[PDB]
């Protein structure tokens, strides 16, 4: 039998709901997103890590000029400088007082650590959503997984579940992010070839294994010091390690909706935002006929206790008397009041207890035994304790138009003010007519 | 030294363009795209190909019932018939004329094809521009290869080269499409596991290796035929080999704008939509001052002969004089005319000649030849050839009022017009003042 049905996209909370086939004893879901996955789809730009900076052994002309020449490394350079006088352990190097001259060369390159310690720049497209859900009938508490593409159908114990799309559209990643590990970014990083010195992206590379790199280090070269055979040199440290230090939380935390956000792949979780459409069909042999059931009749239903603790702080007693024994399922017809049952045993002239969360302080609703209805009505009080650890268990509040019973001193003085309004259009009427009749 | 300029996206048209900076001799740049490529964010959504069914030998009970044992395979099907008398090639294969049964079984798999003969459902997000360009000064050809991405310089024979935004977003892949090896489609295929039988995606799965088979090609089985040990079924035909036949025109064929389109990775090439930004700094070497240069005096212009033809259909002299023997730029500064040269060389009292491309009936235009101007003017008779092999090499024509000259036609008649109005007017004026004066 084919039933559907939408619940609120909220992760970890049961919502309940009535299968009612013509002709057969109704009975009553329950289900709950044990998780939504958002998945984007990542286009990478380039891989950023920390580069080395790498410095042959300086060559030393005696006596001359060393000539200097080009290279086509990623960010080269090369200086000769003159009127050196190196001096090693033994003795000067060079074989006269003056006229010697120090070539020097410097490039970066990838470190060696860049298979491993790096991140990565991705732009990031529309998203492959993805639930896992549970759900229970007669008994029968089992789990299916599946896309949210509103088709996709997956069968368990010959009942068969379709879910989504979610009305929401919504998703935390922005058109540009950076990952390193768990951790992911919405930073709008500098496009390939657009990195500065000393930032996030002074070195760049197309993939991790690539050998095109780009490198922005301002890197120069300086005199050699007095006497000494050292190469000196000057250049902005690795913007990799230095936003490594500064880069602050990522989405995990400061994500909006209460999201959790993880890697490998890039993934959003449990975001509350919009609502989910499922249809389920449950195998026409799970229903008892409509005279099979208990047929149960002359109910009333009294309220020993309620409260509006965003759990199930009402209890109710509902009396009956029952044909026979038979299993029967148990509803609530108004959205401001859910309840905790589903569905109980009955059998001869007796009473019967359920527990039920509102944001009422006046429940009245009505209550669906199996086939058959009552009423149920009474005061609600406040809750004690403030803050709690858990979402409401209950719809919010109409708080424009489900005012509770005794406002009717707002109908009250709306009569007592609306009946002088009546008398003073009347008199006027009245006195109006005349100056017309006369 | 840094120059800007735009130029139309239209592969395989030269453009020109005018170094200008100031205190040095000009010179002219030349460019040319030589490709530019799309290449799309793919999602794979499913693979689909043709199916086998799998049809194991028969069950027969001799002297009893067979029965089905039920088993999850992707299309699963059981019957049991009643009344068979098999005969094999000695004799009947039952023991008794009646109460024999016959059991037949069946599914669908991934035929072993799969590897080699299947298409791919993707969905195409948002693409990246490359683009490959030509591009000459100082009598050089060069060539370069970039990502239009706005800002990756690219440097070759030390000149710094930058290209893009790309100035449209327009993309001939729709937002879903499939690939088949070169051929590619645009098409609105069905989701996963929503596949009806008979037609495109009736088998699918999620990678070509997976064992996610959803299959629906309603295999039914049928009852044997008298004394006969075969299993007769109907199924839809495989809906990939009907795709295969009824495929239609891949977007190579029909697709706007005159792309080319190609697979591995999947690109769009050469669409003629929009416009490409370039920037150019060439190296301050390739320059020489301008008190230096052989700056031209008495330039005259003559044009032995002109036509609108699609290539140079018109050719100038410029008769001059030069103080010395060099270099010298040539340039057009009416966009309704294209020079054909750029960068040619002088000397004496003599003249030279240069080509021209051009939509105007009666060109008239400014030369900017070395540092200086000259104005150069003509008829243009009509090309004879109706239809040629090539794009236009000049700009399309303003002709919301760029016309011949003796349009002179339209002062004449507008000043008659204007004059026989205007009399009327001071006509009337004068006697309304007149009678304005009694």
């Amino acid at each position: 039998y084919e039933h559907v049905t939408v619940i609120p996209n909220t992760v970890g909370v049961p919502y309940k709901t009535l299968v009612n086939r013509p002709g057969y004893s109704p009975m009553v879901l329950e289900m709950e997103l044990l998780s939504v996955t958002l998945e984007p789809t990542l286009s990478l730009d380039y891989i950023t890590c920390e580069y080395k900076t790498v410095i042959p052994s300086p060559y030393v002309k005696c006596c001359g000029t060393a000539e200097c020449k080009d290279k086509s490394l990623p960010d080269y350079s090369c200086k000769v400088f003159t009127g050196v006088y190196p001096f090693m352990w033994g003795g000067a190097y060079c074989f006269c007082d003056t006229e010697n001259t120090q070539l020097s060369e410097a490039h970066v390159e990838k470190s060696e650590s860049c298979k491993t310690e790096f991140a990565s720049a991705y732009r990031a497209h529309t998203a492959s959503a993805s639930a896992k859900l549970r759900v229970l009938y007669q008994g029968n508490n089992v789990t299916v997984s599946a896309y949210a593409n509103g088709d996709h159908a997956v069968t368990v114990k010959d009942a068969k579940f379709i879910v989504g799309p979610m009305s929401s559209a919504w998703t935390p990643f922005d058109n540009k992010i950076v990952v390193y590990k768990g951790d992911v970014y919405n930073m709008d990083y500098p496009p390939f070839g657009a990195g500065r010195p000393g930032q996030f992206g002074d070195i760049q590379s197309r993939t991790p294994e690539s050998e095109d790199v780009y490198a922005n280090t301002q890197l120069v070269l300086q005199r050699p010091s007095a006497g000494t055979v050292h190469v000196p040199y000057s250049q902005a440290p690795s913007g990799f390690k230095y936003w490594l230090k500064e880069r602050g939380a990522s989405l995990q935390h400061t994500a909006p909706f209460g999201c959790q956000i993880a890697t490998n792949p890039v993934r959003a979780m449990n975001c509350a935002v919009g609502n989910m459409p499922i249809s389920i069909d449950i195998p026409d042999a799970a229903f008892t006929r409509v005279v099979d059931a208990p047929s149960l009749t002359d109910m009333s239903c009294e309220v020993p206790a309620c409260t509006h603790s965003s759990d199930f702080g009402g209890v109710a007693i509902i009396k009956y008397a029952a044909s026979k024994k038979g299993k029967c399922a148990v509803h609530s017809m108004t959205n401001a009041v859910t309840i905790r049952e589903a569905e109980i045993e009955v059998e001869g002239n007796s009473q019967l207890q359920i527990s039920f969360s509102t944001a009422l302080a006046s429940a009245e609703f009505r209550v669906q035994v199996c086939s058959t209805q009552v009423h149920c009505a009474a005061e609600c009080h406040p809750p004690k304790d403030h803050i709690v650890n858990y979402p409401a268990s209950h719809t919010t509040l109409g708080v424009q138009d489900i005012s509770v019973t005794a406002m009717s001193w707002v109908q009250k003085i709306t009569g007592g003010v609306g009946l002088v309004v009546a008398v003073a259009a009347l008199i006027l009427i009245v006195v109006l007519c005349v100056s017309f009749s006369r």
